[PDB]
């Protein structure tokens, strides 16, 4: 029997949910397509079921959107920012149900569900006052009576692809910024987060219903790989920002690239940590072990990769393993749990296949390695040593609690290897030098790169240089213009 | 017998040029691959010959270039603008002899040879003063003792392939700024342009090495198809520039993407629009020029003309009589506007669409015809009568046709402007300011440039990262 | 008796105010200063005291801003701007008394005592934003091992000085600013407008102290002249923004330029409006008419010259004739009233004098020109016609509502004439080439052009370029590092 | 008799200096004021004279300044930008002559006097490029079919003030500035810098001639404090930039403020702190160059020395050993590091502080005397023993006197720091990150100049405006 229909979780109805839901909104709620069921994953239990877009839902939608687009782009820019504004506002005075709901549906901890749904907000409050910077300069030419304007203006309609990781916070983000730029939205979020991207919408959808503006500026069509195919091959959709999976993410850049699209990719991280023979255990250790284990080592930004320099691997190994023993294990909406279940079934057999490759390939699990025997998608965070850095499974996109520690003997070898990697890179180390070295040219190619960083979620580092971000919302045109 | 074997052209030898010229260059020259003659356009006689890349010499000078650029990205961003602003000067000392070179074997006007050259000079000039403006800003953190700053680094190999038309100015600007950034480069330019893609390299091989820098930062590999090919596939290549044909470039573009490069796309049908209101003092020399400029070989070429039809007669006279007046002749002749057509292939081309726009209905008013004269002469050619969708007037084919169309609304003359795909700019003349705004805005021409009545650039070159760092009440210690 | 007692305006006391308010504030409340009287310029009966100042306050309270500085100054700028968001939530809670607060004490009508509040909300938003972009670049030096860094800190103290007219956004504005830039704050009112001063610092104060930051981050000392003085001579105000008149801003900024310190002056403002003969009548004169009676022409952007090509002078004249005479007047927090009274008996007697200066110096009276024949401080809206664009009294300070008319017969003289003034300007013209004359070189030096604008408070066009605003609430080195 | 008379300085009259020279430009030459004669600080022998600005040149030269600008504000950025490039070059061209008369009036050594000239040279390169970049944001409004533009416009005419120790490159700043901003100037500058003054203008006159652009675009009025103080008074001098000592500046300012104009001041006593942890091989001749280059007349020159108690006595015993081998000269002399001090009237100052240096206690380590040679020579001097807060050692005075200080705790030696007012630089020795962190941060040092073991500007020449314009649901007409 559903959870939705229990008394306890009665809470999930302030959110507009019910037994079974409509997954799509342009403006009117509907739904054609697949009946999905998403399940509880800390115990397998079925919430409640999504009715997901059909192709026909797909096609009505884009074209309410565009239609929405002309009222939209017509809206200047702070005013549109004063909607976006609102949208924060509505997500903050349902931030403790709907956190609550990311921690039901997507497992994560109730403190990240809460903080995911925290860092919306702060974009949308960040976006408000960006909405006001939106332009570029005129410059004069160098002919008399001429003018040279840069010119900003939306792409149109700016499809959305999200990841079941952050249900809530990407899709906040694309949204956030896109609107304010004057674009219309369609989102397609992972099904297994399906009454997620449901509940966002109906917030959304009520701030534009009450603005008296068309609904489509923010459509939904769940559904799964058929729709997020048709969003990656409609030139319709000007600009399609996907999160998601490596090997997906590829073929969604292609088939935007053959249709002479624009897109915005966030694809998979395997992310390392170097500790030099210098580093500060004190703030090693702790480190590793939340940047590892952290929502069950489901995030993009999640340690995968750990080198430790030959002198001190077998102390932080030891440490690490000792600190393991010692995490909260629970349901993810206790307050005092700090690990939670993995998403899905299909991602605990990907954790099984993971560990017996790396054991096949010459690893040791010297922790871990296994599931746990209760309800819910339950593994041990896990630790694996004895690999080489070439290791074919250290370089397989897994959403698993297992961290391959690799020894080094010097700073050449350990920069060369991590090289050859091609999202974000920590390295601890008292070495100046060293530390500029690894920030410069001859350093990670990372997105991201943290310099003895200890242990809410960090948005500041995920933002074109400052804030021109806005820029890869919107077209740019060069306008000469003679007014002589 | 070779152009450059002859006395009157000895002028070549001034850039290095000799019967048989080496097409790779790394630190050293040479070449293994097959053997190309160039022709100059205006009389289709050999010039001289051009030895291009191997596989092999490609695979050696990625791997030279990348050798060169653990050196030269340790220089300090201005010093490298220096190096910049002194292949400027290189340039400049030669511009005569260079811009002849592109005059004679590309075959656009010297005037324009001339000013390519200037061109590139001019962006040399302003790389230096970029190159000082390479940074990020440091931001707070939200959290105390923790600095976020933003990093620009260089990408590392920036794989150039540049097309014909502008064989010198587009490889500078993105030989310019990718140096200044930090990177180094390998360029294969247009093989109908080798002469000129060594000529420059010779130039900047010299600065290099009176700088005592490896000379694979600034890579040349002369060849085709295959090259660039290997260079789209190329792992190393970390960013790969492409000028050409959309064909050519959406291939280009999905091979980068299937090995998650990153590529910069440069691949347009220019339409001007005369409204009723327009000043047809502004308009007609503004069609002439913009259409049959480098005999209408540009990625700026005007090739869709629409006229408000109450105006439409007059300024299609109006062009018949201008255009009758285009001086044309060999590209080094005194006071001439008009040369050849690049190749015979582009001659034949012309004639096909001649033909093609007659059959779809079409009236040529103007031209249309082989020019009886040695090398690939066209006349620039006016056809009116054509439908505005017609697929001959959207087919990209570098050749000096001009289709004319007639509108009645500003809604429907936007709305057939606005189902072209693609389209590299529009030019409006009208005095409308309501119309103006309408046509800039966001219901608009969705072109990156648009015309009325006629420095963030550095950071395509680069690879950013964010970096966080760590820098009762009482503290001791 | 005071208006705070009586039952209807028991109002104010949700503002925290009672029969006599202390007028400084520092962590602690206090003033042992002169105790003032504040009066309702609708009926001249007295509101409620505020304690003022003494010297003494005025000393400790410095001290007490400058020990908060310490602390405040290592909270990071994006914290700082959470905390001015959170100001920015708590005046949206209070924005309907604080507004009839304004309206009250001060004069102005219901929409604009609410609309001014709403703009301090309004720079609070922005702020949040802005607080994430402070910072400066690093450029590599052409030095290897070289880093040129420009760093911004704040100045430290920030004094702010503000006027009657507008008693909360002008403080809000700077205050938003200067708290996300690092910096503490004190703030000195308009006398006549303490009570004003008073509750928006209540409002502060709570946010400050439910934060547990010292309370003189935002310090208060409410005073006359001698503290205003005080201020502008004390070296530990790093930074003086005043507001108010011209010649007490002169005085102001010589003292601060005598010690070497930094000030902002914003100063009266004698502004025009330009119709030529080709002007569209129906937006110039509905938008004469707003400029020049709104706030009782009050404003430092108050209409105070209007010039009419000759051929359209008297048609515009007999059109704002006749509208004057339908402008609504009674008590200001009178939903239906679109013009209240002048802010005290002294403007009254200053609008008589300039009256009759104006008669003396060739003027014609055509409308107005009187005191209103009721309780409070009501002038008529005035229209002087006749005077030479050169009249001494046509370039007098008076926050009054006079409009000196002007005919002339070309764009050469009108715009001769204009240059002859050294805050906005309006033209009001179909001529292209005459709008980029003016907007160029040639034409108006204020910071405010308006062209064919017709007729909340626009305070987007009162914000260095874009948003660099900041950067004058701190100071920039140049630092060179060497890491080699 | 006059250096200029004499067949060893003939150069002089490549720069078109006479015997008596006009030091008055306002498009034509003039001078109605009084004579000056310049003297050479290395012999004391005059070198030639200059008649200074009447009140009535000043007032005249005012008036054609603004009617130039009607002219020049008409000239869109870039252009003026080139006019700014022909200046450079133009300078360039006479880098050397110039060079050696800024060494010969003014006493710096010949490298720092074509230094400087080399500097005015590679501002106005800069200036070329920013003028390319002076303009503003169009922003969105809140309300539909409104548009906020900002919108940048020149001030006017730019009033320039120099000081005698940089007599050709700050000028050169402010002028190349100014001028793409689309401002006329006026320049006074120190009159013991007057023959270096007229040079420089009668290079920028012939540009502007060679233009056809009216000469008063760059104005000279070359006089003393009676035309300054017109200046600061002016109000028809909308921005008035002053480069010189505090006092004097002060009264420029209020003058300024009490007409409600604007001023850019420039009016410093620098610091060097060496902690324990300091490199001392970079100490030692860090602080020697910056204490005794230019004989201690820069604004960057190093005053005050701190040093922490550990390494005290070693840095002065290290700096006293390299102070020996100061090489000393006429500026003229090849290899040469130390010339004379620019007047009489400095040397009598230095005697003066060193007097004063030892009454309130300190002793004299290093020099301390005149030197016993023609023109204005004094030794070198460092000063031990003194409290940091020795009214001494704070008094503006161009002079090479350190004045070394010890310290125990970071703590006080930042508070010592912190308590002089309006200083211009700091420069830091330490391996401390923390340190340096603390010093650079918000509790650090107030300098705008912070150095650590060692493109916005143009808005301040120009004036902001806010321009906001007008660009059933179904739109009928
Ligand atoms: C990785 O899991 C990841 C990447 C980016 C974000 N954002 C920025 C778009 C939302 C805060 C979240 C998570
Ligand atoms: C079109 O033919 C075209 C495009 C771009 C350029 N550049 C910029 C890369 C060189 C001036 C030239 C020609
Ligand atoms: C004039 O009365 C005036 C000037 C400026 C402002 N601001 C900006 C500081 C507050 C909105 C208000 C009124
Ligand atoms: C100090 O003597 C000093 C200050 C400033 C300058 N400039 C910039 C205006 C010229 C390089 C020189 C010397």
């Amino acid at each position: 029997t559903l959870l939705i229909n229990q008394p306890q979780y009665a809470w999930l109805k302030e959110l507009g949910l019910r037994e079974e839901n409509e997954g799509v909104y342009n403006g009117s709620w509907g739904g054609r397509g697949e009946v999905i069921t998403t399940y509880c994953p800390a115990n397998n239990e079925p919430i409640a079921r999504v009715r997901q877009a059909s192709v026909a839902d797909y096609e009505e939608t884009v074209k309410k959107a565009r239609e929405a687009w002309k009222i939209w782009a017509d809206i200047p820019a702070p005013k549109r920012g004063e909607i976006v504004r609102q949208i924060g506002d509505a997500l903050r005075e349902k931030i403790q149900v709907l956190g609550s709901l990311v921690s039901l549906e997507m497992g994560k901890i109730l403190v990240e569900g809460v903080g995911e749904v925290q860092e919306y907000v702060d974009i949308c409050d960040y976006a408000v006052g960006l909405s006001r910077m939106i332009g570029g300069p005129i410059l004069p030419s160098e002919r008399s009576g001429h003018a040279l304007i840069e010119q900003w203006n939306p792409v149109g309609l700016v499809g959305i692809i999200t990841a079941f990781n952050f249900p809530v916070a990407v899709y906040g983000w694309n949204n956030a910024i896109a609107m304010i730029c004057g674009n219309v939205c369609l989102w397609k979020g992972a099904p297994t987060t399906s009454l997620i991207s449901v509940a966002v919408t109906k917030i959304i959808a009520k701030v534009l219903e009450d603005n008296k503006l068309p609904g489509a500026i923010c459509s939904l069509t769940c559904g799964g790989a058929d729709i997020g195919t048709a969003m990656a091959k409609d030139e319709r959709v000007n600009l399609l920002s996907f999160t998601g999976s490596t090997q997906v993410g590829k073929q969604v850049g292609l088939m935007v690239q053959e249709r002479f699209g624009r897109s915005l990719l966030e694809l998979g991280g395997n992310n390392a940590i170097i500790a030099f023979e210098d580093a500060d255990l004190s703030l090693v250790v702790p480190s590793a072990l939340f940047a590892a284990v952290g929502t069950a080592g489901q995030r993009c930004t999640t340690a995968r990769r750990l080198f430790i320099h030959e002198s001190i691997h077998d102390e932080v190994v030891n440490r690490l393993k000792k600190a393991y023993a010692q995490i909260r294990v629970g349901n993810p909406w206790d307050p005092n749990v700090l690990y939670g279940p993995l998403h899905t079934k299909q991602a605990v057999s990907m954790f099984l296949g993971a560990v017996e490759e790396a054991k096949k390939e010459g690893g040791t699990v010297v922790y871990g390695g296994k599931v746990m025997d209760r309800p819910g998608n339950y593994v041990e965070p896990t630790i694996v040593t004895g690999l080489g850095h070439d290791a074919s499974i250290a370089h397989t996109e897994t959403f698993a609690p297992i961290l391959y520690v690799f020894k080094f003997k010097n700073e050449e070898e350990v920069f060369a290897w991590n090289n050859e990697v091609k999202l974000s890179s920590s390295i601890f180390t008292k070495d100046l030098g060293r530390i500029f070295r690894w920030l410069g040219p001859k350093g990670s190619d990372c997105g991201i790169v943290n310099v003895n960083i200890p242990t809410a979620f960090g948005g500041e580092k995920h933002t074109e240089s400052g804030s021109d971000a806005w820029k890869q919302y919107m077209r740019r045109s060069t306008c000469t213009i003679n007014y002589s």
